[PDB]
């Protein structure tokens, strides 16, 4: 059977000396915002309609979590101005959960402000990260704490690596964990070092592409990735696109064609390596279409 017929712990089954950035990963763009039911801000805001658990048992391990600071010791999950409806430690209590069941498994974990903190808060979003998620005890040994810029999948297995979009900061391991995180280019394709000269991260993240463009900046990376064998380059590449509004197409709509295009396309290179691939609607399948987290998945090597 292919690796995607168990993705629940397809992770288990690869080499564990392969280093993370080698693995081709399915993320799930603004993981959290599984709650959202609201028919007409849904359009716009929501991009899952699978809780935490179901997208890890169907085989996500990139997790794009993007937040607001609501109080001094919380961080809440948002897309922009909209809360999802939960607090960072319920992604983390779930994550915990499924490491302990899955535990060859890793996961990364993305962080970013979303949104300004609460007016009550005096403490700055990175702060409330480091010291009331990262160095709380509750979390004990659940994140990556090691200090390899590049790490295995051997020393990450059972546990979160960070991927910190939250800028500069004190914690220590993790992708772009030192204290000038990560130049993201707003809307672009783009490459940039991260770990202190360690890694080139290479994103295509043009959130605001119509859909033809974004195809085609989607595979232009795909095939930039594909002939690319250097461990130390990291591949992040986001299929999802923003809605115009509530008048406009919904993300579900462009995701339910850009999804199976680019499952299509990589089906079609064979075992080739894609980089991490986010997207929306993680887990939602349409008859007659490839699955974009089933190839991501069955293109990586045995």
């Amino acid at each position: 059977d292919s690796l995607s017929k168990s993705p629940e712990n397809w992770m288990s089954k690869l080499d564990d000396g392969k280093h993370l950035t080698e693995i081709n990963i399915p993320g799930s763009h603004d993981s959290g915002s599984f709650t959202l039911k609201d028919p007409v801000k849904s359009v716009w805001a929501k991009t899952q309609d699978k809780d935490y658990l179901t997208q890890m048992k169907s085989g996500v391990r990139f997790f794009d979590i993007r937040g607001r600071a609501s109080a001094d010791n919380m961080i809440s999950v948002h897309h922009g101005m909209v809360y999802l409806h939960h607090e960072l430690g319920k992604f983390l209590d779930d994550a915990k959960y499924y490491l302990s069941a899955y535990p060859n498994e890793t996961i990364v974990m993305s962080m970013k402000k979303d949104y300004d903190s609460d007016s009550k808060v005096t403490k700055t979003f990175e702060e409330i990260f480091r010291e009331y998620y990262y160095n709380n005890p509750q979390y004990q040994n659940l994140f990556y704490t090691g200090s390899n810029a590049n790490p295995t999948l051997k020393e990450t297995k059972g546990k979160i690596v960070l991927f910190n979009r939250m800028g500069g900061t004190y914690i220590k391991s993790g992708y772009g964990a030192d204290t000038s995180g990560i130049q993201w280019a707003d809307n672009a394709t783009f490459e940039t070092k991260i770990n202190n000269g360690s890694l080139n991260l290479k994103v295509q993240d043009e959130y605001k592409d119509y859909y033809d463009k974004k195809v085609e900046a989607v595979k232009n990376l795909l095939a930039k990735a594909k002939t690319d064998s250097n461990k130390d380059n990291v591949y992040v590449n986001f299929l999802s696109v923003a809605s115009g509004g509530s008048a406009f197409n919904s993300t579900y709509y462009y995701a339910s064609y850009i999804n199976p295009e680019i499952a299509k396309t990589i089906k079609a290179n064979g075992k080739a390596r894609t980089g991490w691939l986010i997207v929306d609607y993680a887990g939602y399948t349409w008859p007659g279409y490839d699955d974009i987290v089933s190839e991501i998945i069955d293109s990586n090597k045995l």
